[PDB]
C-alpha cells in the first residue's frame, strides 16, 4: 500500500517508471531537518545512488526496482533503529591511573557525563551499550609486564629501555605494535568501574573488552589484530540495528576505533563530538577526519533527538546505506 503510493506521488512522468530526475526529488524530500533546512546531495553521488536501485541499468527506477529501495534504504532513513554507545567511562580513564586530563591536550574527562546522561534522559534509544576496558592484571598493554613477553627485533625499545606511552613491538608471531600504558581497568577493580555518576539505563548491556592478556582491544568490536570480536556485532544485528551514535573516552583511541569499525560493519555512524575527550588535538582532528571520509558524521548533543527521531534525516547516512546496498 504506502509504497505504491510514494512511487505514485514521485512518478511524475505517470509512466511507471522513476528516472534520475524525479528520484533526486525523493532525495529531497529525504535529506533535510525540521528546522527549514534541506541538505545538497552531489549530483555525482545522487546518481551513484540512483544506480544502486537501478539493478539493470535501463536508467529508471521501476516498480518491481523499488521495492528494495522502499523497504532497505527509504525505511531507514526515516525510521532508523538507534544503538547509543558509551566507550569506557570508567575511573582510570576520568581520574585513576590512565586520567585523560593528564594527558597532552588536558581535556577534562569528567565533563562528558552531564551531556551523556541527559542523551539517556531524552532520547528513546532502541539499545543501549556500556563498554568496560576489562583487562587481566598480565596484560601486553601495561608498561609493567613489558618484561613477561619476548620483543620482536623490529623494535626500537626493549623491556629495558621502555617508558609508560612508549610504543613498543611484542614478537610471538607475528609481530604486535603496542603503546604501553600505566596498570588501567584491571577485572574487579574501582578503576574499571564505570564513572559512579554515570547513568546505568536499566535496559542498558555492558560488554567487556580487552579480556585476553596477549592482545589489547580498543575498539568494543575487534581486538587490535582484528582476528576476535566481542558479542557487540551480533547483539546489534539482534536488535535490528541500522544507526550507531559512538561517545566517550578516549575520543582518539577507543572510541574511535570503535567509530572506525562500525562503519567497516557497515552501520550508519555518528560520533558525539561534545560526549567525548581525547588524549591529543591533532590525533582527535585525524580520528574525524576518519569518520567523515568514511561517510560518518559527527555531531554535537543537541543534534541527537532529532536525528534518531528520523525528523534530521543526513544525506551522508543515506549515502552510507546505499553503497552498503550494493552487496
Ligand atoms: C581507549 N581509549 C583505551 C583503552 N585502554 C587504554 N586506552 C587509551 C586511553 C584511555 C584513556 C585515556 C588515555 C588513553
Ligand atoms: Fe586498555
Ligand atoms: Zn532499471
Amino acid at each position: 500500500s504506502a509504497m505504491d503510493a510514494c512511487f505514485t506521488a514521485f512518478d511524475k512522468d505517470s509512466d511507471d517508471r522513476l528516472s534520475l530526475a524525479e528520484f533526486s526529488i525523493i532525495c529531497r524530500a529525504l535529506f533535510r531537518n525540521d528546522k527549514g533546512h534541506i541538505y545538497d546531495v552531489p549530483p555525482e553521488r545522487l546518481e551513484q545512488i540512483f544506480a544502486v536501485f537501478d539493478t539493470n541499468g535501463d536508467g529508471f527506477i521501476d516498480r518491481e526496482e523499488f521495492k528494495f529501495c522502499w523497504n532497505q534504504w527509504i525505511k531507514t532513513i526515516v525510521r532508523p533503529v538507534n544503538a547509543f554507545l558509551i566507550v569506557d567511562v570508567q575511573n582510570d580513564f576520568i581520574s585513576g591511573s590512565l586520567d585523560i586530563s593528564n594527558c597532552s591536550a588536558q581535556q577534562q574527562g569528567h565533563e562528558i557525563l552531564e551531556p551523556i546522561n541527559k542523551l539517556l534522559d531524552t532520547v528513546d534509544f532502541d539499545a543501549v551499550f556500556y563498554s568496560l576496558d576489562w583487562h587481566p592484571s598480565d596484560h601486553v598493554s601495561f608498561i609493567d609486564n613489558v618484561k613477561m613477553r619476548p620483543m620482536d627485533e623490529s623494535s626500537a625499545l626493549d623491556s629495558d629501555s621502555a617508558k609508560v606511552f612508549d610504543t613498543v613491538i611484542f614478537a610471538g608471531p607475528p609481530p604486535m605494535k603496542q603503546r604501553l600504558w600505566p596498570r588501567h581497568c584491571v577485572q574487579d577493580s574501582w578503576g574499571a568501574e564505570l564513572h559512579k555518576d554515570l547513568k546505568v539505563v536499566d535496559h542498558g548491556i555492558k560488554v567487556y573488552k580487552g579480556t585476553n592478556p596477549e592482545v589489547d582491544s580498543y575498539s568494543v568490536f575487534w581486538d587490535n589484530k582484528k582476528l576476535s570480536d566481542t558479542t557487540l556485532n551480533a547483539q546489534l544485528k539482534m536488535k535490528g540495528a541500522t544507526d550507531i551514535y559512538v561517545c566517550g573516552l578516549a575520543y582518539d583511541v577507543c572510541v574511535g576505533a570503535t567509530a572506525v569499525d562500525a562503519l567497516s560493519a557497515g552501520y550508519r555512524t555518528i560520533l558525539i563530538d561534545d560526549c567525548c575527550r581525547g588524549t591529543d588535538v591533532h590525533d582527535i582532528e585525524h580520528t574525524k577526519e576518519k569518520v567523515n571520509t568514511s561517510d560518518g558524521v559527527i555531531v554535537h548533543t543537541n543534534q541527537v533527538k532529532a536525528m534518531a527521531e528520523g525528523r534530521d534525516r543526513r544525506p551522508e547516512l543515506g549515502y552510507k546505506l546505499a553503497m552498503e546496498l550494493k552487496s
